[PDB]
């Protein structure tokens, strides 16, 4: 994982500690900034490191379907994700667009450590350790009553703090050019010819909205574009939408 920020450094160090506890762990971060990358790395630092690492975006799916890839279904059976992540980890992302309904069956599991069944199957006893990503305020949600409180006191154990991109300036330029190298061996350029100081001041000046993932990208069409290494990158191209 590229970065030195001291924010970013301290977050790696939370990692190390968190890992080897079955505690939930909640992760609140933008969108591209590492959230499932660190999930992971909980999951092969912990004592599962062995096990299943699933993974969930939960607002892809609407609530009766969130709710049968969760906690599956029968009427022979599908199983839901916390059934596949037994003995290990699931990741859950985009948390705060859980249903209410949802959320109070992941209580429920938090809780009691099962899955209860449609018939006369008896519950389903699971054994995962949570990790749980978005970017809501939740207590601001819990106020709104759009968020259970209850859930938050089983799920919050602590709290991993993904600073955005536009925090790490520190950062910027080393992934970036990271990035730049890695689509100079993609398109067979010799050697990244380096940044322009325009380059730079438009990468450092981008408050980078989809992070990382989005700095990538911008990086990667950029060094295309420009396509030669017999000069500095000067044209960052944040934005491929922009018309004639
Ligand atoms: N610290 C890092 N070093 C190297 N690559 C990183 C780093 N952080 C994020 N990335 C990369 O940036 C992209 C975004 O990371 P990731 O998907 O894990 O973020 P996220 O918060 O899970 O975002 P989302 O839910 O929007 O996908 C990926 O391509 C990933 O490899
Ligand atoms: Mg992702």
């Amino acid at each position: 994982l590229l970065g030195e920020a001291n924010s970013f450094l301290e977050v790696l160090e939370q990692v190390s500690h968190l890992a080897p506890l079955d505690k939930p762990v909640l992760i609140i971060g933008e969108r591209g900034t590492g959230k499932e990358l660190i999930a992971s790395r909980l999951h092969y630092l912990s004592s599962r490191w062995q096990g299943p690492f699933i993974s969930l975006n939960c607002a892809a799916l609407n609530e009766n379907l969130l709710d049968s890839e969760l906690f599956g279904h029968e009427a022979k059976r599908h199983p839901g994700r916390f059934e596949r992540a037994d003995g290990g980890t699931l990741f859950l992302d985009e948390l705060a667009t859980a249903p209410m309904m949802v959320q109070e069956k992941l209580l429920r599991v938090i809780e009691y450590g099962e899955l209860e069944r449609v018939g006369g199957s008896q519950p389903l006893q699971v054994n995962v350790r949570l990790v749980c990503a978005t970017n809501a305020d939740l207590p601001a949600m819990v106020n709104e009553g759009t968020f259970r409180a209850d859930l938050l006191d089983r799920l919050a154990f602590d709290v991993v703090q993904l600073p955005p991109l536009r925090e790490r300036e520190s950062d910027i330029m080393l992934m970036a050019e990271y990035f730049a190298i890695q689509m100079c061996r993609e398109i067979k350029l010799p050697l990244f010819p380096g940044f322009t100081e325009r380059a730079r001041e438009t990468l450092l000046n981008y408050r980078w909205p989809g992070n990382i993932a989005e700095l990538k990208n911008v990086v990667e069409r950029s060094v295309y574009r420009h396509g030669t290494s017999d000069y500095p990158l000067d044209d960052i191209i944040i934005d491929p939408f922009k018309r004639r």
